[PDB]
Parts: structure tokens; C-alpha cells; sequence
């Protein structure tokens, strides 16, 4: 059997009888006239797989995947999707921990959309097994697979998102910065450490706990000795406007005395068998909640929600791929007096493949849904926020599925601090981005503290992390326990200085990166870009990695090398240098000038702190507070009344003045080359015009 | 810290400050005038460990330590008191399924016991580490043990009976014929073979159900297709005048709805981290019931009783060393694989070290109490009979420590069908006998299938185990899945017609056994006897293995090889040869006569089957009915009025004629030598006179 | 049983009936009027161990350790104490060779220092068992430890060196450019390359001589084909102002005709059961020197003097730590013709 829906660009392929891991909406199910060979595909079912054949031309594009440790063009590769611990990873290390069956082809310049609904463990060969063809392996009888029209890049995300789900609009200090380390204890020292930051000029969001808060690794509880009095912690945080995260992992623990246990009874995942899976985690002995469920979902909701109302900002969901150690530890165990090295074969930390969920009533084995288990966790997660009426929602996960966008940032896991994990960190959040996953991050400094060799701890290193992610939409600083400190305030003040000065140029973006977090909700336009998304028709286009688009008008080549300059390749079009205001001819090669380099796009508009705001150009630009800016011949028009304190325009031409609303003129000051500034600070009414 | 208490020939040292494993309540507590020298003991307090020191002379006889696979004397060993799954046992391997820290000391003829209260891996080192000595070893840094004063063997019994518990008494058909087999299913097939059993001429007392009977080895379930109405199976039998034993291991099952689980919950046993012990067993995941704990007992007393209700006669504990597999299974896991062959580790079976228990409100470690696990489950069980108001009490267990005579049979376990096993069998019931478990058997006709070469399952060998266990007080015929059908219906007429002829001679004697079980049950005297129980002034004796004492009167010498007729050792004083009735003069060696080697010893009243007795010399005796019967010069007394069928005397010197109650007189029919038959078939007010 | 000690400001903290690895003399002592809590410390006893907790502080500066290939500021790490042949050693690689059970916390700008002397494999865990504390566990029953006070790291190091020893004052030739290898022969070549370091101008102060020079790696012997004149060798080195430097491993080869094995027969290590611990070194099986014993010094001073009087001018101890092969050799014999990797332990 095989049924063809289409309806707005998107046509949904139906091979045989599909059981998907979660079922997307279709709003006009019309059976398609297309057929497979106008779409370009060749399918076979064979012994319980599903192969689905596209061909794969010499200049043509494949990108997506989520989050793989490879470059952008995804050809010569067979990536597998399927969420696993990666532990301390490399480059071209895979999997990892999230899974976006997603993959965007751009062939003569047009670009379309394949996504196969399939939490299994799916192959993904791009021009491996053949050189010129794109194989893609389900192991599943069936299955249920979109193939997006473009002819965009843009185009094909908002059908996708459209598809599987809008971003949800997090609070403004979700993309604040946040301290966090494995882990801030006691609670004492937590306060202490946000007021030595606060009080040498860091401006803290929040700080995040880590597993050592809980008693004995138990969901849902505070250390006894560590956090005896929770309700003065959070009073304290609060009382200097700083949220608090709490780190929630999937395990709970075999207690005969322990609440969650006994309440969850029943809603745990088993085994074939019939009995429950038991397994092992942090907290020793443990069983997992079957997510799957809408009753395991509800009871997960509560005990969230009951978490949530001591105070807690947000809920950090980790290890959830899901992971298990109980066949690592069982290995250990039998071979752990023979002298013997062991090969890390992170597989071994995926659930058992006796496991089973009740999706949608039906008893199903892990290996077919398991990369949709963090979606189900995060989505009772944030049912949880609802259940509590928190308009502020806040939840990081650390894997994901499709739709995973829906409910939660996600962060690139434990990374290691290196020159090329700079190189890597920005794959891996650019490859997520480009598969739907807008509120992505690393840890800044890198995870990984002292435990083995290969791990690079110097301070010029960590400013580049700190400059790196600059406009990164998840901006986290975090470190394993035996790490060095690296929080800025324990750093010489030649490097303290840096790191402030960077933090303070992000707070004073952020206004345009939550505008642009407000139309990734609304049209699921990722916030931070590689650079062929905004220029899909220039092959060159796929080959810059080091260089990234923050929105459609800034362009960030960050330094990630110890150079004091860079080379930096400029796409098509006029580009305004940031701090020296050079304007640039696009589709060339410069050399960078400031220690960030940052290009503006002639047709920009981008608030600032502090209601500033700087004009090149015309477009058209909807703030996050709703407001829209619209910039054309020599006017600057308004959608309603706000205030303006310092207004940047940017011009080959001399500008003499500003006319606010017909009547006042404002004094203006050209500040370098093609720089002119007007110190406004005022209300407008509707529109500025220039002269 | 050492403190020696006394009262009545039990002398109680305490070392250190003791925490029994159970507390045995002492009638006085009277101090000592007794010093370690004058007991002749040393003693010595090392890392955490209690080392008692005695000589030992070469005439000197040690014996007890229950359940061991050696000679009965002893000497030249190191035993380990370890509750163990043995497996597939062979001779001289140690330790076994049962640990009675007790043994008894007989030099120059006088007789001490030594009990050592500790149900940890106790070390017992008979004249093996120094050839000159006794040396106990207790793996803890207290203890607390006895001194029984004898100077008779039997006197030592009565003083440690007194001490842990005297044995309960059982109900007639406990000591019938029973017939077992691992597993007899589906319900209708039990009753089919029951019927054939009856018809064919067997009287079977009961059946035993193994685990095929329960729902996917779920403790207190019914299997769905095999026995879909159990009810209806136990009035069939109940019908046909045979109980039903269901045998119940100690493993609950980890399944979510699962009752037992859900309502045991709280009450199980954990590890020292303070999560459940998780493990494995026949159904799987499961968790254990920590038996030490009060509730726990009152918990498993409930399901019992409700498990009683509906008609259950009797409870076959297995398994209860207690028994894990999840360290073998784990092995087996991660080695599978490997061409490579295992050795086989019985230790791995038994709970891991982690593992912790709350004995009298205080946790403390699975190692130190081990050996009393089985005890309190078997305790809690028994408790469960109370509970239903069931005055007929059936237990049977497979491991036990001192105290478990209070509550339930033993059998020894899974025994290999073999020529040699008779003799082994015979050293493992006597030694679990001499050591204060009175109610034991042995698997006739061997446990063990076909799993393996060095198994013989000649029919000649099955008559020879009947044959074996005539007069042992637990008569079961059990047989292992994979072995070939055992029951005696099955065999062709020749052995068929032996195996009758035997089973109905157990039960004609059933009265005179069940009048030692009631002996046994009040004064703490075994049923079965070594010789040198007896006769423990002759030396010998310990070198006696292949015959044993029925009581004080019956000497049986079981054939115990292919030949036709073998050497009988009697002891001191004369013997009348029950089947020619000739009579002999003991300390002698003699060719035995009939298939049964059965001897009386003079100073003998044996009631049989059908109200008949034989009387030979003079003695007293008590029959399970409470009626006391005497006999003297030439009178037989009756301590109340009983119905008498068929007198035999046997005496050297003719009779021609007995009166009875100083009136009417019957006649006399010599029915062999020495043998004289009086067909009474009336009752008697309260004597009968010899002339 | 836990007393504190007093003097010129050294507290010195004795629990139970400690036996230290060496005797440090404090001269006038008289009890102390101090307590552990206004110390700052507390200490408990248990399964053969003592554990001894000090508070740490977010701006507290925890140095010292001795040899650890770590950062300067010990925080965030769990340290051990024991002596290991490192191999190839590479960065936040623990233990190393040398263990020096001293650091010094600076709190407030005030210096104050902890000196635990015990021998054994005591563990240094630095804020990572728990973030605000600093807990060191010493494996045995009893132990004695020091509180030096400063305020200064200096004023902390000139009492630790008072305590436990001044250094010795070394010739000035000591300090100068030293040239070696692993290693330099026979004899002639020695000579050779001296004299081509110096007339290209490079001052050498001295040589060292590594164990290619030994006759079958056998302590205090010469090479019979590589160094069959010594003597002449040494002349040569000292006519050209250059000192010589020579190598002395710690095992005596079990050999039947090697006098230092027959003259230092009962001097060396043994084992539990009495016997002498025979292991695995350069030379091949080899016993060891129980230094900790008074007659075995003797008896080793008295080899090196007799090394020295040829004209050597200095000696070089290496793998002392102690180290020895004959586990990682059993090892490799068992496992040998398995296709397997080894983890390095
Ligand atoms: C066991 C080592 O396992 C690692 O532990 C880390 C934290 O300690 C986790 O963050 C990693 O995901 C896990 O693989
Ligand atoms: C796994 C094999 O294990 C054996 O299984 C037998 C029953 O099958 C039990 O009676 C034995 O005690 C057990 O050791
Ligand atoms: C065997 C390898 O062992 C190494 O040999 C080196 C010299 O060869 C020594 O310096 C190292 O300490 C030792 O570990």
C-alpha cells in the first residue's frame, strides 16, 4: 500500500500501515495527483525496513539532521539517528544526543524538504553506499515520511514547523546570562557567588543546580545537609532578580520510602516480559517513567507543577536520550579485575532492547520509538508549567525528536574545551538550527574539567567561548566538578574585563535577539543562521563554517583561532562594518579589524538596550514588543508610538539632519565613516524623515 | 567482656556485647562458677572475629553440624556454615542447603554439645588446621554460644531442643506416601494420575505442585490454562482423601500489577545505599521479603493464610537460602560468547554483600544473619497456618539454621540418582537428625533428569532408594522435568510390585513412626538414629554408615548396593531378626536374610498398623494417641483401655498362653522361632499376662 | 586520643598513637591552649582511617602538593599521595613521583599551612567531595599533623623548613649546564663529545652517565667493553674541569657471584610471610635495600662512599619511588599471546 497526501507544498507519503511516534496534523488531507516518480523517489519495503532512494547530483546540497559533529553539507556520510550518551565527545564522533529525521536538499538552487516521522534508528546514507544517491533506511515495516516544497530554505522550516510545531515564546532572561557548574553547593555558596558576580558587574539571569542539590541523586528533593532551608535560597536569589534552574533527571529511584516511586507505580516502562524495566542512574537502582503514556504524562505533570510553586524558575531535563547504565555497570563488574582496556561503545548506555511503551494504547518496542522519549518528557514538562498557570516557561533538554521545539531549548551536552571545539560548538548549534531547533547554546568553557589529557583550560581560550556564542540564543557557562573555576570573577582582571566587556555587548543586543525569538515562535525562523540560508544560491555558501547570521541582518564571523584577525568571506550584497563603519562590496574575502567581527546587511534595522536603534537601509522589522519599524526612501515609520533614545543610521550619503513627526528636527553627528547618530530621546508618534 | 551464665547443663558464654541472629530465651540466668579453663576453652577477639579453641584427643568423636555431604564423625575437615543452592551436589562437597552451628563432642563415652548462635559463614575447623584441635572461627567481634552438658548423646539433644524449640507435630498423613515431580500440570492430568496411583493399589497421602502451577512464576497466582480452576482440582483430590502442597518460593516478582509487590511494598529487603535489593529469580526481576522484620512476617502470614483458604494443605518452601541469580546471570551475559567453559561457583548464588536487613529494629548485614533467613520465613509461614486456625501443620523448606525443627521438614534438596547417592543420602538425613531436626527425607528415586552422563536411572536403583527411605519421616517421590517418569505405575509389574510391597510395609509401621514424631515433638529425640546415638560408648559405631535406628527399638540396615544379601553390624546386646525371627548376640557381624534387614533389639514395643502390636523383653513406650504401654516379667500393662487386634511376642522362652485382664485367656500359635501370634481383636481394660 | 602540641608557632595535632614514616624534633613543646574548632578543624576516626575536614572558602587559595601536574591553585580536584613510576606522564596525570603531604591556604591574604606526616596514600580531595570543604583522609588509625601559621607563605615555608629540614647547600658546579642521555658510551665517545661541546664554546659543568655504563645493569660496576678504564675516563673528565655524574638505580641483582647481593644479605625488603621480596628491575630479579632500617643505610653509605672515592662526583638516584616490574612483567607473560590492549595502570 502507499497513499500520497499533498496540501500546501507538503506531500505525505504513506508507506503501508504506519504507527508514527507521534502523530502531526494534516488540515486538508487531499490525495495527491504527484507520483512517487515525479517526486523523485524510489521505494522498497523489504524484511521489516523500508528504503527510500533519492539521487544525489555532483553540485547539489543536503543539510539538516539536527545535531551531528560534521560540516553543514552533510555528503559522504551515513549518519544514524539515534539519541545516545555521547559521554566526552569528538568531531565526526555519532550519534549524539538528539535526533531531527530532517534533511533540506538545495539542488540548482532550489531547496526541498524531506522528513521521515520515525523515532527508530534511522539511517541516513548521503552519497556513501552510492556516490550519487541519497539512500534513506527505516527499520520499520512502515512509515510515514513529508516531503516540503521550497523553494526557500525559509520556505521549507515554516511548512515543517508549521507541520510538527511552533517554537514556544520563552521569558526575555531565558536568553540572559546563566552560571551553572556540576555542581553549586552549599546553598550558601550559591548566594555568595551571584553576589560577588552581581557586585563586580555581571549581570546574572540565573544560576543552575545540578544534581548534587538533590538527597542521594532523588528527583524532588533537597540535600539535607547542603539545603536545609530551599525557601531562603530562592527567597534570596529572587530578591537580587536571579532565577533559579533546578537540573531534573529521568531516573527514579527503587525506594520503598520514597514518594515518587510509589505514586508513579503503574506508570513505569517494562520489559517484554511483563515485569518493570529496572535499571541503573545516578540515583542507583531505578525505574523510568513511561512518558509515552497520557497518564504517565499527567502524573509527571503534577509533580512538576508541585516543584515549580516553591519557586523554581525552570526545569533542566538531562540524560534523557533516554540513557541507562546498567549494561556498562554489569560489564564492569564481570571484567573489572582483568587488566584489559575496554572499548567505549556508548551504545551500551541506550536502553535494553527488551524494553516496551504503550504509545497511543498499543505496546510497542523501544528501539521503534525511542528517539521520541525526551519529546514525551519535555511535553509533560511543560504541561507541568501549565498545570502551575507560569506564563514564563523555561525548560532545557539535552535530547530531542522532532517538535522537541515545542517545549525546550537544547544545549550541545558535554563538550570539551579545545581551539577546534570552537569550530565544532558551531555546527552542532547551526545544524540544530537549520532542523527547527531555534533556542540552541553550548557550554561556555566547555564542560569537561580535568579527567583526562586532552583538555585545554586557558583563560584566552574561555574568552573565545565567551565571544563565540555572543549571540547564541542559550548563553550558559558550565563546568564538570573537577573543572577549574571559571566563573569571571576568579579570573585575572586583564581576562575579567573581556569576558564583562562581551557579556555587556550581548545584553545590549538582546532586544533583537528576542525579536527574533518572537518570529521563531510565529513563523519557526531559526534565530542564529548559517550563512546559506540567507543566500542558498552561492555553492560558496556551504563551505563557510567559522561565520554565522544572527537574524536575516547581522553577520558574525567570530575569532576562533589564537590570530588577533581573521579572514572573513562576505555574501552577496553591501555590508557595513560594525565597529569601524567601512561599507564593503559583498562576494569578497576581508580581513577582520575588531576582536568580534560584526557586519550589518544593507536593509537592517536593529534594536538595542536601552531603546536604541540603528538603521541601514530599508526593510521592514517587527520588535518583540510588537512594535514594527519600517525603514524606505528617507523615512523611518513607526506601527504605534515608542521611545527612541539613540537613533544610528548608517549611509554612503551624508545625512544633516532628522524630522521627528514633520515638526522637531534633531542635531545630527557624524561619528565615523557613514555613521551619522541623533541623540532623540523621546516619544515618536509615527515616523522620522531624513535629509 | 566475657560473662559466663549457667542453668541446668547449659553453660551460655557471651563474648563482647552478642546481637544474635535470634534471641533463645534461657529459663534462669543464673552466673557460673565455670571458668573457660575449667570448660576447656580458649578464646581470642581479632579483626572483627571470635576464634574458640578446644582440643581434641584421638579417641575423640565429633559429630552434627547438621547437613553435611561427609562421614558422620567428623574430624579431618574444615566446614564452612553457608547457606548455599548447592545444585547438582556430589559427596564431600560443602557447604549445602542448611547450617546448624551445632556439635557434639563424645570422649571417653560422655557426651557435650557446642552450639555457636551465629548465622554468619561460621568456620568450622575439626582437627584440619591443627590436627590436635577444634577450632571455631566467627566472623564477627562478638558471639554467643553453648556448652550442653550430656553426659548421653540424647542428653545434649533434649538440652539444645529445650533451648532453640522444641519440633512441632505434624499430622499423621505428613508421613504417608507422597508423590511429586517438577512439574505435574495440567490440573486434570494431576488428578488422572492421582486416580491411577490408587487404583494400581498406592495409597498416596498427597501431591506436591512445582511451579508450573503458577502464573508466570508469580507467587500466589494460578496458571490460566493449566489450572483455570483450581478449586474444582482440590475437591477432586480432597475427594480421593489427598492433600495438596503448593510450594512457594521467596521471590516477589517487580511487575506493576502484581498485588504481592504492590502490597509488600515497604516490607522488602534493600542494599546499603538504601534502594530496594533488586535481583533474580524464577519469575524474573524480583525482590525479596525481608522475613527479619516483624511486620514483614505478619504481611506474609496474611497471604499465606488467604493462599490456605482455599484448601491448600501444606506449603513447600523452596529456594529459601535465601537464593539470587542475578550474579550468575550477569556473568553469563557479558560472557556468553566466549568459547570458554566456567567453573561453577555455588557462592554466586547467594545474596550479594551489599545487601541489609532490620533485625530487632537494628540494620545489619546479609552476611552476618544469612543463615536465618530461611527460619523466619519459615517462622512467618507457620504463623500463617495459626492465622487460618489450621491445626494440621505441613511445612516443608529446603534450607534452614537452628530452630527451623519448630516448624518445618527438610528435605535434601536436588540429589543425583546413583548408587553411591543411597550412602550419601543416608549421611545427609542422619547428620541433619543428630543435629535437632527430627522430620527429614530425601528425594527417592533421585531429583536429577537427564541433564547430564553421570545419572542412572535403573529401575533395580529406583527400588533400592524406596527401600532406602522406608522408615525416613519424609517418604517423597520427586523428579525433575527432563528425568523419565518415576512414578510407580509406570514400571513393569517386576519393580512395580517391590516398590507396593514396600510403601505398604512404611505404612504399616506409620504407627511406631508417628509415635517417635510424637516422642520428637515433646522431648526433642530424633525419629532416625545412627547407631552411635544409642550404642555412643563403642567406638565402632561412628564408622556405621550404611544402617541406622528407628527409635530405641529398630535397627535397619538397607541394602544399599546390586548385591543380594550384605554384612550387618550389630551392636551390643541381642537382636531378633524381624522376618525369621531368629534372635542374635550383638557386637557381632552377621549376613542379612531378607530384602529389609530388620532387627529388633530386645527391650522392644512396636505398635503396627491396624492396632497390632509386637512386644519383645521389657520396656516402656508411649503410642501417639497418648497410650502408654508397659511391659515386665510376663505382664504387658496399658496406661488406659485400647483395642489390640493381633499381639506377637518374641522370646526364647515358649508361650503357650496370654490372659487378658486377669480373665478371659486366648490361645497361643507359635508362628516361627521364637515367635509367638495371639489373635486378640478385643479391647483391654489394662493388662495381658504371659505364660 | 587527640592532644595539640605548641611551638613559635607550630601547632602539631596528634591522634591516637601515631608511628610517623620519620621523626620531625620540636624542641619546646608544652600543650596548646588552642582547640581543633578554633583550628578550624575537625577530625574524625574510623575503619583504620582519620579524616580531617577544614572549611574552604570562595576566595580561598589552596597551593602546595608538591609534584602534581596541575594548576598552581589546588582547588576542584581529589589528590593522591603516592609515590608511582609515571611513565610518560602527561598533563592532570595523578600521582606522580614525588609526594609532598603539605598546602598552604590562603584566606583573607593570611597564609597558613597543613603538613600531615604520614607516608601512606593519603588523598587530598580539594572542593570536590564537597564544594566548601577540604577533606583529607589518611589511611591509618593515628596520625600527626602540623598547623603552621604565617601570616605570610613565607613565614609558613620557613617554619615547615625548620620542622622538617634545611636544604643542603649544593657546590656552585651544581647549578651549572649539565649534559646527558640515556645514555652516553663507551668511554671514548664521552670524552668526545665534552671536547666538542667546549671548543664550540659551551661551558659543561658535568656529565651524567646513565645505566649503559653498568656491567649488566649491576650496581657499582663498570661496563667490562663500553668503560674498560675508568679511571683514565675520569682523569680525562676532570683535566677538562667537568664533574661526573653517575646513576644508581635501587635493585640488588639476585646474582650468586655479585658481591653487593652477598654483602647486603639481610638488609633487604621482605614479605608478609618472611621471606625477601624478590621482584624485577633493570638487572633482572632484584631484591631491594630496606632503607628504613639503620644497618642497611650503613651499609649503603658505605658503597657509595667506595663509588665516590674512583673519582665520581656526584650520584644520581633514580626509580626510587620505589618502583618495581615484576606485576606488569607477570602481566605481559600470561597475557602475552592474547590479541588485546593493556590499560595503563
Ligand atoms: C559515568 C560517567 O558517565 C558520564 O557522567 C557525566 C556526569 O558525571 C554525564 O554528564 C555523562 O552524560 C555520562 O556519560
Ligand atoms: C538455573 C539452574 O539452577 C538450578 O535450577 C533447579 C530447578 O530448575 C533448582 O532446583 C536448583 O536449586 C538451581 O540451582
Ligand atoms: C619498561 C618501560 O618502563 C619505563 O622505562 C624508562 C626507561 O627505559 C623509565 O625511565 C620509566 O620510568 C619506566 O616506566
Amino acid at each position: 500500500i502507499l497513499k500520497i497526501y499533498e496540501n500546501k507544498g507538503v506531500y505525505k507519503v504513506v508507506i503501508g500501515e504506519p504507527f508514527p511516534p507521534i502523530e502531526f496534523p494534516l488540515e486538508q488531507k487531499i490525495s495527491s495527483n504527484k507520483s512517487l516518480s515525479e517526486l523523485g523517489l524510489t521505494i522498497v519495503q523489504q524484511g521489516n525496513k523500508v528504503i527510500v532512494e533519492k539521487s544525489l547530483d555532483l553540485k547539489e546540497h543536503i543539510i539538516g539532521l539536527g545535531e551531528k559533529a560534521f560540516e553543514l553539507d552533510r555528503k559522504r556520510k551515513r549518519y544514524v539517528m539515534y539519541n545516545v550518551d555521547a559521554g566526552a565527545y569528538k568531531k565526526y564522533q555519532d550519534p549524539l544526543y538528539v535526533s531531527i529525521p530532517l534533511f533540506i536538499s538545495v539542488k540548482d538552487g532550489v531547496a526541498t524538504g524531506y522528513f521521515f516521522n520515525s523515532a527508530s534508528k534511522v539511517i541516513f546514507d548521503v552519497g556513501l553506499e552510492e556516490y550519487d544517491k541519497v539512500i534513506v533506511t527505516i527499520p520499520e515495516d512502515s512509515v510515514e515520511f513529508y516531503v516540503i516544497e521550497g523553494p526557500r530554505i525559509e520556505d521549507v522550516l515554516e511548512k515543517y514547523t508549521e507541520l510538527t510545531g511552533k517554537p514556544f515564546l520563552p521569558p526575555m532572561w531565558a536568553f540572559g546570562y546563566m552560571i551553572s557548574r556540576y555542581s553549586y553547593y552549599p546553598q550558601d555558596k550559591v548566594v555568595e557567588l551571584v553576589d560577588i558576580m552581581q557586585k563586580e558587574g555581571f549581570r546574572v539571569a540565573g544560576v543552575f543546580l545540578d544534581i548534587h542539590y538533590m538527597d542521594s541523586y532523588k528527583l524532588f528533593t533537597w540535600h539535607p545537609y547542603r539545603f536545609p532551608e530551599p525557601k531562603k535560597l530562592i527567597d534570596e536569589l529572587h530578591k537580587r532578580n536571579v532565577k533559579l534552574i533546578t537540573i531534573v533527571d529521568h531516573g527514579i529511584r527503587v525506594d520503598q520510602n520514597y514518594s515518587p516511586f510509589l505514586s508513579g507505580m503503574g506508570k513505569f516502562c517494562e520489559i517484554e516480559s511483563g515485569e518493570l524495566f529496572v535499571g541503573k542512574m545516578w540515583p542507583g537502582t531505578t525505574v523510568y517513567p513511561d512518558f509515552f503514556r497520557e497518564d504517565t504524562r499527567e502524573w509527571w505533570a503534577g509533580l512538576i507543577s508541585e516543584w515549580l510553586s516553591q519557586g523554581v524558575d525552570g526545569i533542566w531535563l538531562d540524560m534523557n536520550e533516554p540513557t541507562d547504565f546498567s549494561r556498562a555497570i554489569e560489564i564492569r563488574d564481570v571484567l573489572s579485575s582483568l587488566p584489559v582496556q575496554f572499548r567505549d561503545d556508548r551504545l551500551v548506555t541506550t536502553f535494553p532492547d527488551n524494553v516496551v511503551h504503550y504509545l497511543r494504547g498499543k505496546r510497542v518496542k523501544h528501539e521503534k520509538v525511542r528517539n521520541a522519549y525526551p519529546l514525551y518528557e519535555a511535553m509533560a514538562t511543560f504541561k507541568g508549567f501549565r498545570t502551575s498557570h507560569r506564563n514564563e516557561i523555561f525548560i532545557l533538554s539535552r535530547a530531542g525528536y522532532a517538535g522537541i521545539q515545542r517545549y525546550a531549548f537544547i544545549w550541545t551536552g558535554d563538550n570539551t574545551p579545545s581551539w577546534d571545539d570552537l569550530k565544532l560548538q558551531l555546527q552542532l548549534v547551526l545544524g540544530l538550527s537549520i532542523s527547527g531547533v531555534p533556542f540552541v547554546g553550548c557550554d561556555i568553557g566547555g564542560f569537561q574539567g580535568r579527567n583526562f589529557a586532552e583538555i585545554d583550560n586557558s583563560m584566552d581560550l574561555l574568552v573565545k567561548y565567551y565571544a563565540l556564542a555572543l549571540f547564541f540564543p542559550f548563553y550558559r557557562s558550565h563546568k564538570a566538578t573537577d573543572g577549574i573555576d571559571t566563573e569571571p570573577v576568579f579570573l585575572p582582571d586583564y581576562y575579567k574585563e573581556k569576558v564583562k566587556e562581551i557579556v555587556e555587548l550581548r545584553y545590549k543586543f538582546l532586544p533583537y535577539i528576542y525579536s527574533l525569538a518572537l518570529e521563531a515562535s510565529e513563523k519557526g525562523h531559526p534565530v542564529i543562521r548559517p550563512l546559506f540560508y540567507e543566500f542558498q544560491d552561492d555553492d560558496d555558501m556551504y563551505r563557510i563554517e567559522d561565520e554565522y547570521m544572527v537574524g536575516k541582518y547581522l553577520l558574525y564571523a567570530p575569532i576562533v583561532s589564537k590570530e588577533e584577525s581573521r579572514l572573513v568571506t562576505l555574501p552577496r550584497g553591501k555590508w557595513y562594518n560594525y565597529w569601524n563603519g567601512e561599507i564593503i562590496n559583498g562576494k569578497s574575502v576581508v580581513k577582520s579589524t575588531h576582536e568580534l567581527p560584526i557586519y550589518l546587511r544593507e536593509g537592517s534595522i536593529i534594536p538595542l538596550e536601552g531603546d536604541e536603534l540603528i538603521v541601514y537601509g530599508e526593510t521592514s522589522f517587527k520588535r518583540y514588543d510588537n512594535a514594527e519599524i519600517t525603514s524606505s526612501s528617507n523615512e523611518i515609520k513607526f506601527s504605534r508610538e515608542i521611545y527612541v533614545s539613540k537613533l544610528t543610521i548608517t549611509s554612503e550619503k551624508p545625512v544633516s539632519k532628522i524630522i521627528v513627526d514633520d515638526s522637531k528636527e534633531i542635531q545630527v553627528e557624524k561619528t565615523m565613516q557613514n555613521t551619522y547618530v541623533a541623540k532623540i530621546n523621546q516619544k515618536i508618534r509615527g515616523k522620522i524623515n531624513l535629509e
